[PDB]
């Protein structure tokens, strides 16, 4: 599977038939049909103790991986009834600034989208968690182009070293607090992973406020490769799945 004409999102259902299921992600957030829920609690993001390990080009994005052996980087509160440990974060982006996000807002696309991926500590480990409808919580954050995000620069600065599929670099001492906007206002709905295996295991929490990144910062994403070293160059752009049908799920918001 991939993001090409012959292996892209419109093909995934042939190997992963849940691609046409009832709680697929991403979705468009229609701000008129999304429901303000005053009962929605503030989100608790506790990343003070977050321990980054490595950054790697897995052939469809880059992932920063964390030590999730303890409650060092946990998401709780908001719509969640449990505690969720950060395993990895990655982004999706476009071939130009006008597209790249997975979620949309009133069908508007952003230049990129950051996903911080967390698993439910009821379930022992990540691989057990994804078998459960409440196994993961993904915090999604839109990227728009403007001022530079200082907290992203260490990520931008290492990407030249992981250009091709299978490359990795040590990536210690990275603090993901540097990737958060000021507000934790959010939309939330039940959904899925946005890549195969497309499991319907995710509580999605999508922040209202985008982070601003510079032109130069998002451009660096577009120099990565889907291919391995020595193989014909396939630039890693447009690694986003389009919005999928909401199918009567309720998107709730912490604001009107
Ligand atoms: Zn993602």
């Amino acid at each position: 599977w991939g993001y090409g004409k012959h292996n892209g999102p419109e093909h995934w259902h042939k190997d992963f038939p849940i691609a046409k299921g009832e709680r697929q992600s991403p979705v468009d957030i229609d701000t008129h049909t999304a429901k303000y829920d005053p009962s929605l609690k503030p989100l608790s993001v506790s990343y003070d103790q977050a321990t980054s390990l490595r950054i790697l080009n897995n052939g469809h994005a880059f992932n920063v991986e964390f030590d999730d052996s303890q409650d060092k980087a946990v998401l709780k509160g908001g719509p969640l009834d449990g505690t969720y440990r950060l395993c990895q974060f990655h982004f999706h982006w476009g071939s130009l600034d006008g597209q790249g996000s997975e979620h949309t807002v009133d069908k508007k696309k952003y230049a990129a989208e950051l996903h911080l991926v967390h698993w439910n500590t009821k379930y022992g480990d990540f691989g057990k968690a994804v078998q459960q409808p409440d196994g993961l919580a993904v915090l999604g954050i839109f990227l728009k182009v403007g001022s530079a995000k200082p907290g992203l620069q260490k990520v931008v600065d290492v990407l030249d070293s992981i250009k091709t599929k299978g490359k990795s670099a040590d990536f210690t001492n990275f603090d993901p607090r540097g990737l958060l906007p000021e507000s934790l206002d959010y939309w939330t709905y039940p959904g899925s992973l946005t890549t195969p295996p497309l499991l319907e295991c995710v509580t999605w929490i999508v922040l209202k406020e985008p982070i601003s990144v510079s032109s130069e910062q998002v451009l660096k994403f577009r120099k990565l490769n889907f291919n391995g070293e020595g193989e014909p160059e396939e630039l890693m752009v447009d690694n986003w799945r389009p919005a999928q049908p909401l199918k009567n799920r309720q998107i709730k918001a912490s604001f009107k």
